[PDB]
């Protein structure tokens, strides 16, 4: 516990350095997968031992990530790793990272959310319904993120919320989410959907000047 804390805080100084992000994101450093997996020890000792530490651990773990990652920007884990994400965000961020694998773990982490769609039912499945919406936002613009956005598609959940609305036409958070780097979706959202969103209510302008960087879409 002391070594790691006392190597934890000594990483935390040394982040600091843009030399020193640029050094730790050579691949050679695989420092990513270093770090992932004392995440996950520390995941493990703070689930089992509970106020053991882990949690401080933790996020110096996740913050220091979060760096990496944000540098950077310059799958079988992934069952245990959700499994302790039941149980802050960066940990939904990190999860795209590890999604870039076998799309077997992407749709079960699809099915695992697709539980918490019962739209008359959420207006835990709320929290659940949350936590899917910021992940839609935190869909990355990759091969693998564009291959699950049209899997996420095909998934259809998006066609149920887009029944849900229309029927309760007087929620549009995952729709904001999925709006950036899904053409397909840009053109479903501005079949119909622009009349209403024009009628619009914040969040509804919001996610209407989102889905306006498609052009047509502006168009409308």
């Amino acid at each position: 516990r002391h070594l790691l804390t006392v190597l934890l805080k000594l990483f935390s100084y040394c982040v600091k350095v843009k030399v020193n992000r640029q050094q730790l994101v050579k691949l050679e450093m695989n420092t990513l997968n270093v770090m992932l997996g004392t995440l996950n020890l520390a995941l493990v000792a703070e689930q089992e031992s509970k106020d053991s530490g882990g949690a401080a651990v933790a996020e110096q773990v996740l913050s220091i990530m979060e760096i990496i990652l944000d540098e950077s920007n310059a799958k079988d884990q992934l069952v245990m790793l959700l499994d302790q994400i039941n149980s802050l965000q960066g940990l939904l961020r990190i999860i795209p990272y590890l999604s870039f694998g076998e799309v077997e773990k992407m749709q079960i982490l699809v099915e695992r959310f697709k539980p918490y769609c019962n739209f008359d039912k959420y207006d835990d499945d709320k929290v659940f319904l949350d936590c899917f919406c910021k992940i839609a936002a935190g869909i990355k613009n990759n091969s693998n993120g564009h291959q699950l956005k049209d899997l996420i598609l095909q998934k259809g959940i998006t066609q149920n919320a887009l029944d849900y609305m229309k029927k309760h036409i007087p929620i549009l958070r995952l729709l904001r989410g999925l709006a950036i780097q899904h053409p397909g979706t840009q053109v479903l959202i501005g079949t119909d959907s622009i009349p209403n969103l024009h009628k619009l209510g914040t969040l509804a302008e919001n996610l209407l000047e989102a889905l306006r960087e498609h052009p047509d879409v502006n168009k409308k």
